[PDB]
């Protein structure tokens, strides 16, 4: 009954636990939990192998990139990119593009390793994307930073912005797997797994094989990707249980139709809820603007655009009475924030958009 | 039945891995699973602060010392380490006693952070403690760094260096909780949970509070003591599985008599399989000194003391047949080790010992 | 459990189904049964119209085209449109597609009326849809009849013809509201109900108001479009409760994101089991062009293109134990046909797949 | 307060078989599926029809040698049906048809468009009796006669069989199907909407003796032509599954309440309640049909005078709705009002009429 919009960790397919479960005490017969698989047994060698086959056949990654799996998080990231590819120009420049709280939070993080410069001017809100003609690239810059998709602000890219040839890192952790990439145009892609592709502990990289072997002298091997791409993910002892569970999730997406499908599903559930704030009177408040609008998480506002506190609170409390968790906005925003990634199937949105529609036709005047 | 002797991940309570299965689908009743639990709710709350308790508790840590669960396994610590505390003194310098592989890989990744300088000579073999008295040790140096447990070599602490006051680091992922140790000795304790204590993903870092601040600029945050300090390993998404699986280990071994109970037991199944080898008249070899033999990992030779690759083979495929597995040797040393964790019970040593005494009544000549 | 892949009547919306059973007593509050409701009253007034309505808006319907809802089914217009249309020129002369056996039928049918020449030549099997250039078209006949969606062999129209300016008339029963359509470019669409939006019973009948009045002396009344559209369908007592199930389904696809979200599950759905069947290595044998593939019903074949009837007999029996009804192939082709109606849900397709898979991976060779 | 429905048709439904429908509304006798859902050509439909044309025939003994066809198109449907299927019986393609009222006459006109229809008697002034059968002018030549037994907006019924000479006899039972016994073998078609006494709208049931099949024109649609349907079972097409499984429900809801012939005495029992109260109104209700030819099952009457006073039987009809008496009001070519007494009216509902009219007549008589 229980209808999981949490925005990271995030609900997994009930049909993945259910495996999960089955199994946990005797993997396939071999007689031992995934938990206690040895990382350099010929088993779990073909899970990580699995895994990674997975990840290049459902994004169609080229052969000329490396898929590596990380521990850290996405956070581990914001420091892992400058540690590897700040040095590819001896400037140590590089540009970050703030959309929300997630690149903004990297783009501070990337100071401890170079000389960070922001691409645009600071917005009173993030409710948009800054106009990519609009962008002061440094044509000296070791690369160029973005976050796909903001978790807290609900700012989504639906294009692949033209950087001038700079090589394009990307965050894409709130929508990783949610369509198909082109994975060509981009030199670092990384995404905490659990969001939209399994549970935490293990972050994906995607890197270019021939931007390796700029790191840093100060880049822990851990988080080096030419040691870890050089070791295939097992340098040292990877999060066993986190790529196994995430190898199940990959499956699951592949049954179900791929990229395509995720983000066919993606407009259908979105829409389902973007169509109730556009028609809501008011009601409902989404600030972002129509063309940044994100299909991952959508962040809106009850009453008026600042929020009836008392409004909001009993939207919350039925929401909690009727089964429907984690649908309190972030911190930074408040309000209420609905994640639609890929396991939270269309009933799901369904059983929010009656709710929304019953809670306005009893609350708005 | 399956006999895990596995060195890393290791095998976990049937009493755990019980528990775990069954939980899977609805933590408690809360209506998801561990895997869907987001960090920021009440429920991970209790979590996380439950293992934290267990933690203090089992090795009666002072409340002067800060435990937090970091990314990264032991070799991620092999660079925080020197990023936290290198800069404590201005000279950059630290003490490194290696006592096998893993404190030489510590030591050679310490080198990218400052100037590191072992402290006794290089011994021909890791087979025995340099005698701490012919200990080399600059008192300008920040810290001292050395491994209790050598899980290639066998060769382990059994009391607590005397650095002449200096801050101490240690190394116990391979006995961390075998035994009670003082931990108000020490300056930083870092363990991998996934060989005596949980499952891969997380490690364990004890850490004196006066020692905080000192990080230098390249520290990622995810692996700043500091940081994750003030947010109680909650400053990203930390390994909420890889924690809850700890919690639950932590448990078992506080239900079993605790530290106190955990190197009793240890003593029984070392001795066991050390009194066989000591009485095969050369069958069996182990060149380590007996006073620095490990109670966790056992490694030795069969036929000779240089290895009779006949015998060991024969000995691991009748081992395999018998479901004792993960019993050949690192990949480095070769032979056979034996890792006797704490979840290998009393029985899972006698089958080895009943196994390695009637396998050398059938090839002693 | 129970999955309906019927092929019409099929499957109805679960929610649909739980208010139509909730006010059958008691429709609404007004104190009376829909099936004791008079067509006369203002109360169904507000049903047929609201009906309407959604037939318009999630169509797209043009306002110089009529709405009627008539009895007779799909068979109905069979007769219905030639008593109505073959005497818009004077040669009673009419062309018709026959991409299958709904196509064949309603060939068969006007020839009670008037002089009907097949345009293309006769295929050997419905496993194509005949190039449209090579259709031979008569400048004066009175109409160009097609199906759309041929539901015993799976031949679907993805595309709208070009019949040099004559009125075209479709048959849509089996995919009505399954993709935008171009009204348009149409002069009479007609569906029975029961296939993808609502219950047999009813029929919808969308004709542009300036072909009624062609209507033949022998067309009766209640079939006659120019006097249905001129009664608001209420020449004679309509199916009321039919018309009020459908009422509901309309409200139920819009809810779900209308046409162009009918269309995208439909892909997703079709596609599950096309890459099954094309994958199967020649154990599922599909004849139907890759180009013209329906996306709403798919006959296979299993072990042969012929078919091995002993192999299709425990296919239809395990997936009979298995709660999956109405699977078995229409009577004249046998085999399999699954039918994928807007009702049909992914979790539905997805055990269906899962059984065909497993299937295959115990009885191939 | 609750419901009393004088629906005309569609029309009121045993509440017993609403709370079966309502029950089995998802899960149909454990099958897994509802009947909106049922396959047509599953075992599990083929049982609701099978069991629907059984009933048909034990309660109105239906011979062996009748046909029982479940049609969709209603009765206006079957006034094309009849003579697509049996004008064409004798060359003349002439058919007679007996005038009585409103749906007898829509059915003479609509039977112009497929061949000569004669009215066998001369026109009536208004509808308020049967012309003696004596009076009637019946062409030997003749493929059939038609004629309506019960009319459902002037109230006037057959309480007889006319005597056709031995012509195809065409019967129109629609608003008194299964209120009384019927000799099927005096007919050859008899046809009937099951919204007004049998069902639910969507279905039509017709009884063919099986010796008129395969006269249809060319031009009657298949799913209309007897021959074809009759061939079928009923499933030449889809056929309306759930008013044919509501039918069945309402059909064993008269067998249990004693069949046909106690429709009949409870016929009689309403309608003479509503009869005796409006002969001895001393004219403030008016009904102008004649005694011998009133229906049992539409009573349709002027408040006031023959002509009706609007104020008075506008009052009527609003101190009757907000007591819960539903569609009292009369047809609209006629208006007045009219009491529609089908089988789900029970007597508890004309007695709540038959006070209702007393207690308006104590209050606004002169
Ligand atoms: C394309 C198309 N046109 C007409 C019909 C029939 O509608 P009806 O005339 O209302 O039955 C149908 C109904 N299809 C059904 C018909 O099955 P049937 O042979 O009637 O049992 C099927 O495919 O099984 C249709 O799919």
């Amino acid at each position: 009954q229980v209808v999981n919009f949490g925005p990271g960790p995030a609900k997994l397919p009930h049909s993945v636990l259910l495996e999960i479960q089955k199994e946990l005490l005797d993997y396939k017969g071999v007689g031992i939990s995934v938990l206690e698989m040895s990382h350099r047994s010929s088993d779990f060698a073909k899970i990580i192998n699995n895994t990674e086959n997975l990840v290049r056949e459902l994004l169609a990654v080229p052969d000329n990139y490396k898929v590596i799996f990380l521990q850290g998080g996405g956070c581990g990231q914001f420091s892992a990119v400058p540690l590897n590819l700040i040095g590819l120009k001896a400037g140590r420049c590089a540009d970050y593009v703030v959309t929300g709280a997630w690149s903004a939070k990297a783009a501070e993080e990337a100071k401890k390793f170079g000389t960070i410069n922001i691409v645009h001017p600071k917005l009173g809100s993030y409710t948009k994307i800054p106009d990519p003609s609009t962008w002061n690239l440094n044509p000296d810059a070791s690369y160029v930073y973005y976050c796909a998709n903001e978790t807290v602000h609900g700012v989504e890219f639906d294009f692949i912005p033209d950087v001038k040839g700079a090589v394009l890192v990307c965050d894409m952790s709130s929508n990783f797997l949610s369509k198909p990439v082109d994975v060509s145009k981009f030199g670092v892609i990384f995404a905490g797994a659990q969001k939209n592709v399994g549970s935490a502990g293990v972050t994906v990289v995607i890197v270019r094989d021939d931007l390796l072997g700029f790191a840093l002298r100060e880049c822990p091997s851990v988080l080096e990707y030419k040691v870890q791409a050089g070791n295939s993910s097992l340098y040292n002892t990877p999060p066993c249980f986190s790529i196994y569970v995430m190898g199940l999730v990959l499956e699951w997406i592949k049954n179900n139709g791929g990229a395509a499908a995720m983000e066919k599903l993606s407009s259908i559930k979105s829409q389902t809820i973007y169509e109730i704030i556009d028609n809501s009177q008011g009601f409902y408040v989404c600030p972002v603007e129509p063309q940044n609008r994100s299909k991952m998480n959508i962040p809106f506002r009850i009453g008026n655009a600042k929020g009836d506190d008392a409004l909001e609170k009993r939207f919350l409390d039925k929401a909690l009475e009727l089964n429907m968790l984690s649908l309190k906005g972030h911190r930074s925003v408040g309000g209420i924030r609905a994640s639609l990634y890929n396991a939270v199937t269309i009933e799901d949105v369904q059983k929010l958009a009656a709710f929304m529609k019953k809670f306005l036709e009893m609350h708005q005047l």
